[PDB]
Order: C-alpha cells, then sequence, then structure tokens
C-alpha cells in the first residue's frame, strides 16, 4: 500500500554523513521501484535531504540537476521532438518495413530492425509508443504471432536504445556519472566512442533475439501485412519540405558528433542546442516567413522535463555520495572482491543489474547501481568503464516485466500479452544479453576503451 | 522581418573575449526584443556560443542553468500548479470579490485588490489568464469601463507580483544574479527581507494605480457584477478537501519561508521543494488510498518549463560577463558617473529600465540589465542593492504596451483596448511606479537593506 512506504520508511529518521547518504539513497530506491511519488519527485529528493542531513547545502545540490550531460540530453529530446512532429521517424519506418517485406519472418525482422534503427536515435518510450501501433493495425487486419510481434517490438526498442548515448536514458546516466565520478576522464566516452562500443554489440543482441523470437514463435498474412503499411505510408502523405529539413537536421547532428571525436571547450551538448536552435531557425514550409520546424509550445509540451530532473537527480546523489564519504565506505566493504577475477564479477554484476531492472525504470536502475561500482572499481583496482559499461547496457534489458520499462508497459497496456508469457521470453532475453555484453566488453570493448589497464581517471 | 534579424546581426562574427560577450549579450537582446525564436532558445543562446567564442566552456555554461534561485522557482511553480489545478486562487478570488462588493468603485477596488494579492504568490501571466475572463463576463453581462477593468486587472497583476521573490520573474532574477555577481551576499536578499521591502511599495503603487485609474476612467452595474460573481462562486462547487489541504500546504510554505529568516544548509528552495513534494504526497481526497493533490503528468504540463530555462540563460550570462572581463570593462566605462549622486543615479536607470520594458519580456529586461547595473555598482563605490532594487522594481513596470509584457498580452487578446489609451494611462503609471519605487529604496529600503554603506560582498 501507500501509506506503508510513505511512513514506515521516511519516519526512520534519528549520524555519520555517508550513513546518512545511504539512507538518502535507499529512500530514492524504494520510491524508484514502488513509485508512491513521481520519478522527478523522487529524483528532487536530494534537494530537499541532502541539505536537512547536512551532506550538501542547498547551492551545490541544486548545481548537480544541470549539466554538460543533462544539456546534451535535453537538445537530443528537442532535435527528437522536431522528428516526431513532423512524422520523420515514422515515414522511416513505414518505408523501410515496406522495403524489406511483409511475409512473416521477414515482418518481424523489418520491425525489429527499424525499432531499433529509431531507437537509436529516439527514445525507447517514444520509438515503441509509435511503432505498436502499427503492428496492431497489422494484427487487427493468432495468439502466438501477436506477442511475437508486441513482445520483438519493445525488446528491439531497447536492444536500440543501447546502440547511441541518447538513444536511451541509461546510457545519459552513464556518460553524466562518469563526468560527476571520474572529471579526469574528459571526454574517453561520447558519442563516437560509445557508438563503436555499442553498435556492434546491438546488432548482435538484435540478432539474437529475432532468431530467439522466431524460435519460440502465410500469403494472406504478407497480404494484409502490406497492405496496412501501404495505407500508412499514403496518408502518411509525401515527403515534405519540412520533413526533409529535419532530417538535414538531424545528418548534420550526427555527422558534428561522430566528427568532434574522429583546452577543448565545444562539446557534444554544444552540438546538440546548435541543431536544436538550428530547428527552431530553418523553415518548415516552401520559403517562396514560413513558420519553423519547432515552436516552443509544442517543445515544452513533448520534452519529458521529469527525465531532465530525474538525471539531474542522479548526478546530485553521485555528488551526495562522494562528499558524504559513502563511495569511499563503499569502497572499502566491496575491497575484497579484488581476489575475484574481474570476468566473474562483470557476469555477476551484469545479471544483478539485469534482474534488478525488472522491477523498477531503466534509468533509475543505473543512477542506483552506477556509483556503487564505480566505487568497488576504484577499490580493486579494476577498469571503471569494464564495470559500469556492462552494467548500463544490462540495465536497460528490461524483458521480464512490464514494469521494467516504459516501452514493456506501452506494449503491455495493448494486451496480447501474459505475465507468464513475457516473462518466460525475457528470462532466455536476459541471459543472451549478458552473453552479448560480456564477449562485446571483454572482447571490443577492451580495445576502445583499453579496459585492460588501470586508467589515471580512477586514480 | 525575420531573415534581416535572422541574418545580418547574427553573421557579424569576426577579439578580446569582452567583445565577444557583449556579443552574446547583445544578440540576446535582439532576439529577447523581437522574439525572432523562442525565449528559452534565446537563453540557450550561451550553451551555444560561450564554448564556441571560447568565453566559457559547455561544462561552465551548462552548471549555470539549473541554481539554487531556479530550485526555488521550480518548486514554487510546482505550488503554483496545485493552486491552479483545484481552482484555490479562484476560490479567494471570488470570495473576496463578493466581499468587497459591486458597485464600480468598489469594485474596481477590489478587482485590483485580489488579483495584486494573488500575484504575490501566482505568476503574473497565470494570475491574469485566471482574472481577465472573470470581468470578460462581468462586462458581457461602456467602452471607459472595460479599458478601466482589463487594464486595472493587468496592472494589478504586475504590481503585486513585485511584492514577493516567487511573485514575478524579475524578482527571481534579482535574487539569481545576486548570488551569481555577489556571492559573499548569501541571505541578505530572501523572502522575508524582500517581502518587507516590496509589499508596502507594491500596496503604495496599488493605490496609487487604483486612484489614477479612478481619475482616468450604478445600481444595475452592481447588481450584474453581484451575479456573476455568485454564479462564478456556486459553480466552483463547495470548499473541498483538496482546496483545504493545498491552501494548508501553501500556508506551510508561506510560513517556513518567513520564519527562515526572522554554516547554513536548508534554503528557501529546501522549503519549497519540501512542499513540493508534499503536494505529491497530501491526499487530495476523503481518506475514508485517494490520488495526492498533484500527478507528474499536469505537474510536467503546466510547469514554464521555458522560464526555467530563460533564468538559467540569464545566470550563465552573469557568468559569462564575469568571466570574460566584460563586467570589470563596463565598470570602468561607467566609473565617470561616481560625481552623479546616487538618487539621480537610481532615477534615471529605473526610468531607463521602464522605458525597456516595454519592448520585450520584464524577465529579459532584469536579465539584460541587472549585470551591467551591478558592474556600475562596484565601479562607482555604491550598494548594488540600490541599484538593482529599484531596476528589479522597475523592469515589472509594463504598462504602455502589449507586448511589454504576458499579461498584457492577455489583457490585450480581448480586445476593449486600443494602443494609444494603454499607452496613455501606462506613461502616467511608468511615472508613478518610478516615484514609489524612488521612496521605497530611499527611504525604508535604506534601513532594511543598509543602502547607506558599501557592503563587503560588493568589494
Ligand atoms: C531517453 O529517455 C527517455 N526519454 C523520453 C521519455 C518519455 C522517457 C525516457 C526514459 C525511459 C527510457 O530510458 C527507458 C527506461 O529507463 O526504462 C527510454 O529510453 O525510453
Ligand atoms: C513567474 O514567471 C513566470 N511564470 C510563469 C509563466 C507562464 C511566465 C513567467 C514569466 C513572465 C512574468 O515574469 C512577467 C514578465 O516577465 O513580463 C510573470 O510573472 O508572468
Ligand atoms: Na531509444
Ligand atoms: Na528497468
Ligand atoms: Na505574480
Ligand atoms: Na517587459
Amino acid at each position: 500500500s501507500f501509506v506503508i512506504l510513505f511512513v514506515t520508511p521516511l519516519l526512520l529518521l534519528p549520524p555519520a554523513k555517508f550513513v546518512r547518504c545511504a539512507y538518502v539513497i535507499i529512500l530514492m530506491a524504494i520510491y524508484w521501484c514502488t513509485e508512491v511519488i513521481p520519478l522527478a519527485v523522487t529524483s528532487l529528493m536530494p534537494v530537499l535531504l541532502f541539505p536537512l542531513f547536512q551532506i550538501l547545502d542547498s547551492r551545490q545540490v541544486c548545481v548537480q540537476y544541470m549539466k554538460d550531460t543533462n544539456m546534451l540530453f535535453l537538445g537530443g529530446l528537442i532535435v527528437a521532438v522536431a522528428v516526431e512532429r513532423w512524422n520523420l521517424h515514422k515515414r522511416i519506418a513505414l518505408r523501410t518495413l515496406l522495403w524489406v517485406g511483409a511475409k512473416p519472418a521477414r515482418l518481424m525482422l523489418g520491425f525489429m530492425g527499424v525499432t531499433a534503427l529509431l531507437s537509436m536515435w529516439i527514445s525507447n518510450t517514444a520509438t515503441t509508443a509509435m511503432m505498436v501501433p502499427i503492428v496492431e493495425a497489422i494484427l487487427q487486419q493468432r495468439k502466438r504471432l501477436c506477442k511475437a510481434m508486441t513482445l520483438c517490438i519493445c525488446y528491439a526498442a531497447s536492444i536500440g536504445g543501447t546502440a547511441t548515448l541518447t538513444g536511451t536514458g541509461p546510457n545519459v546516466v552513464l556518460l553524466g556519472q562518469m563526468n560527476e565520478l571520474f572529471p579526469d576522464s574528459k571526454d574517453l566516452v561520447n558519442f563516437a566512442s560509445w557508438f563503436a562500443f555499442a553498435f556492434p554489440n546491438m546488432l548482435v543482441m538484435l540478432l539474437f533475439a529475432w532468431l530467439w523470437l522466431q524460435f519460440v514463435y502465410s500469403k494472406k498474412n504478407e497480404k494484409a501485412a502490406l497492405k496496412v503499411l501501404q495505407e500508412e505510408y499514403r496518408k502518411l502523405g509525401p515527403l515534405s519540405f519540412a520533413e526533409i529539413n529535419v532530417l538535414i537536421c538531424f545528418f548534420l547532428l550526427v555527422i558534428l558528433w561522430f566528427s568532434r571525436d574522429p583546452t577543448k571547450y565545444v562539446s557534444d551538448a554544444t552540438v546538440a542546442i546548435f541543431v536544436a536552435t538550428l530547428l527552431f531557425i530553418v523553415p518548415s514550409q516552401k520559403p517562396k516567413y514560413p513558420p519553423p520546424l519547432l515552436d516552443w509550445k509544442v517543445t515544452q509540451e513533448k520534452v519529458p522535463w521529469g527525465i531532465v530532473l530525474l538525471l539531474g537527480g542522479g548526478f546530485a546523489l553521485a555528488k551526495g555520495s562522494e562528499a558524504s564519504g559513502l563511495s569511499v565506505w563503499m569502497g572499502k566493504q566491496m575491497e575484497p572482491l579484488h581476489a575475484v577475477p574481474p570476468a566473474a564479477i562483470t557476469l555477476i554484476l551484469s545479471l544483478l543489474v539485469a534482474v534488478f531492472t525488472e522491477c523498477t525504470s531503466n534509468v533509475a536502475t543505473t543512477t542506483l547501481f552506477l556509483p556503487i561500482f564505480a566505487s568497488m572499481s576504484r577499490s580493486i583496482g579494476l577498469n571503471p568503464l569494464y564495470i559500469m559499461l556492462p552494467c548500463t547496457l544490462s540495465a536497460s534489458f528490461a524483458f521480464m516485466l512490464p514494469v521494467a520499462t516504459p516501452p514493456n508497459a506501452i506494449v503491455f497496456t495493448y494486451g496480447h500479452l501474459k505475465v507468464a508469457d513475457m516473462v518466460k521470453t525475457g528470462v532466455i532475453m536476459n541471459i543472451i544479453g549478458v552473453f552479448c555484453v560480456f564477449l562485446a566488453v571483454n572482447t571490443w570493448g577492451r580495445a576502445i576503451f583499453d579496459l585492460d589497464h588501470f586508467p589515471d581517471w580512477a586514480n
């Protein structure tokens, strides 16, 4: 019930400041999981609690809620608002789905491919919310097949969101906590390096996911799917000038992000804000003044400001952990794991994060777990990335439960799914994801991020 | 046109870093006034431009957009969302309007009083947007009288918003820039001290405004107004449990704000966030779990995140002015005004700000002008508050033009007003406001803020 979580754990207030910060973290974790209050309010919890518990005054807590990473996230969100306003993502989805074909096997393959492609660029939640009505209409035109399609959309959304930093919230959390916890790691993790690490691993996960979903789960089906896709594409309209301009702005954003990393002042946030500003200037109509691609009304009503606040609250939580001495204490506690081989530690932590992310949101999961794992990484003399990157990727492995991720909730909302079949698929899904992430880290993540040696920025 | 402002001043890019920061400030001022791009995007301009012009890297610019003041503003906005969701402000307005009476003179007096009272607590824009439909319905049930009522609503909204820090955006700007430009002035300006300074001055302005509007501008009118107010109050419904809980939470917020100032960790932002969090916990319905007073959907759709970004951009602009050396250069330039008596300087600056605020938004006006005036204040050895407080109050004197403030735009939207009559009223309005602010500063502002002596925090 709500009363038991509102009263009993909250009234546990009385010690050492690290104990108080640990209590703040535990209370925020409980509010993340149970969601008695909204996620944004739980992320505002540090502003209330750190000054009260004498860990950080209001100034230091408040200056954590908007950072370089958070501004980059906001710029990406504004660009995504531009993409969704003009149905560019829907156009790409329908065009590629008509290209791949409509026979059921190729149909599922195409849906997963387009969902993962658009998730690399748009929020997992928004990509799912756009894609799942398409299969809803197609299936409206077999219980096993409905499960297969609706599931594979949510799974592909999560997997594809893992590909880029701005694709999903856990990656933004990872970037922000890398800046917060390891300031001397200036640009080691960026759009180019993260893409190089995660895109092959995303492709491997998507391939195994499609194979598994085809393992567990006709002319008429092909014809009906082709008809629905053709109808949707027609009513979408011809390729407009605004859609072309949004596409050009997004290509420019991607090109600048990738060319930033083939005294540094310009960052990925500068590029994202530049492209968003262009979206507020570039005309949306035939010049022949026409309205721009974006106005502030739609931008404000479509940007998830709650997620912005949640990222800021995660940064404040990491700052409080460093200031209160909690990170040092946790490192001292997890020190005797130095004897354990790092591969086993990565397996166990990835499995633990994949289990935990089935209960609360992925972003909250990675927010809670990244500081602890970073503290252990500097405790046992291990490269923090070798622990955090598998943790960040596994936080997105929200496969078992509808409450695991908003894509899963959207997918469950339409029906067609028991929790039993979803968890039966999701357990092998999590096993596959952990395997793929383990290989990605142990093989080519080593070369990309120099996971062999203990870095200087980790002291 | 849009092209001339998008191309010609923007393409002036080439010098010294202070010149580049001055160019950034001038470009942002032009975008504020003309509003070719939305205000939030113009406030994001520092993130794009300071790294490009080598003034501040993206990290330092981005850590300015959420501060203690900005979090306090957000908490106040959330509390205001709670107030507007349950029509508590409308209930207070209708109850007090029925208490004061409906005869035309007392009717205008009551409307101005309730508008100023609710503006002390709610945004000027939101207070105006709620109040003006009431007089629209009343007048629906004389051109001079319509002008009088619609005007006095907007003027009372601005004047009442001057009363508290969270009442209007310029006061939030003043608090934020006082923290940014004068860090050693920790809590000199706070809710209690600002209220003590501005409430008597707000009352004086409102009294003279009512007198002037009665100077320039029956039983049937009284009966019709009373009938409309009674109808609105009936359809408002009886005093609900949620309304009482929102009222109690707001009283608690006010009491904590005033009792904060009869190593400091708790600030006004901590109190505001605490009360907002309570609003997300406190039940809105008879317990007999019922939904809380606020959920995040309405909070996100009702909070003006653009204004949050604009305040952050103002803080970043002040930070860039300090870092680039522009503030020092401006102080050197305005040094030879040390011979001018401070009272004359205050008069001229208040008149200049009152003139400028007729063109762009009040918040943008005070954002642009406060750093320059602070630099001059430390140039000529004058108390910065003696210049900034009249500047902050005069920024709210948006009386002449509909584009001067969103309350003025809302008021002009309903009609009943030429620009000619509005400016004719507004010129004497600005004269009255400047007079009242001059007296407030020269008399009791001196005692409250120690305006006589050059403070230590101003170096
Ligand atoms: C990029 O982040 C987001 N953007 C927009 C919205 C509306 C929500 C989010 C966070 C949720 C998630 O990160 C998945 C999860 O955390 O379960 C996702 O990518 O949709
Ligand atoms: C408290 O600030 C605000 N809150 C909410 C909204 C929607 C807008 C604002 C800023 C505008 C103004 O500050 C007046 C002006 O600047 O002209 C006001 O109080 O409405
Ligand atoms: Na995504
Ligand atoms: Na999750
Ligand atoms: Na107000
Ligand atoms: Na103005």
